[PDB]
């Protein structure tokens, strides 16, 4: 229905929010991009399914997000897959590590302090219906 639209066009632009004071964030700036192959060829073959801020913005606005649950898979993607592709314990590999690890956190946090819990349960009932 057209409240419904209103509902999902509400959780877009919070999500667009949230993911621009992530992308903002120099902590964050090897996440806002795809991996280019030129620079790193083995990162395409060892990452099965890569994600990126900007890939973010993009499923955003192409109304992919009908839950902020949905949402947060891809931000915990962007987080796994820095963990899988940086496991050593060379400092290179442990800084990413760290880095992804906070981009998770400061998102969970930012959406547990900022989304109200009945607004997520009522996008969750309009997909649940879908
Ligand atoms: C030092 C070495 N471990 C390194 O540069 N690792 C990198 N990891 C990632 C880069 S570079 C950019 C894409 C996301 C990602 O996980």
């Amino acid at each position: 229905s057209m409240q419904e639209e209103d509902t999902f066009r509400e959780l877009r632009i919070f999500l667009r929010n949230v993911t621009h004071r992530l992308a903002i964030d120099k902590r964050f700036r090897v996440f806002t991009k795809p991996v280019d192959p030129d620079e790193v060829p083995d990162y395409v073959t060892v990452i099965k399914q890569p994600m990126d801020l900007s890939s973010v913005i993009s499923k955003i606005d192409l109304h992919k997000y009908l839950t902020v649950k949905d949402y947060l898979r891809d931000i915990d993607l962007i987080c796994s897959n820095a963990l899988e592709y940086n496991p050593d314990r060379d400092p290179g590999d442990r800084l990413i590590r760290h880095r992804a690890c906070a981009l998770r956190d400061t998102a969970y946090a930012i959406i547990k302090e900022e989304l109200d819990e009945d607004f997520e349960q009522l996008c969750e009932e309009i997909q649940e219906s879908r």
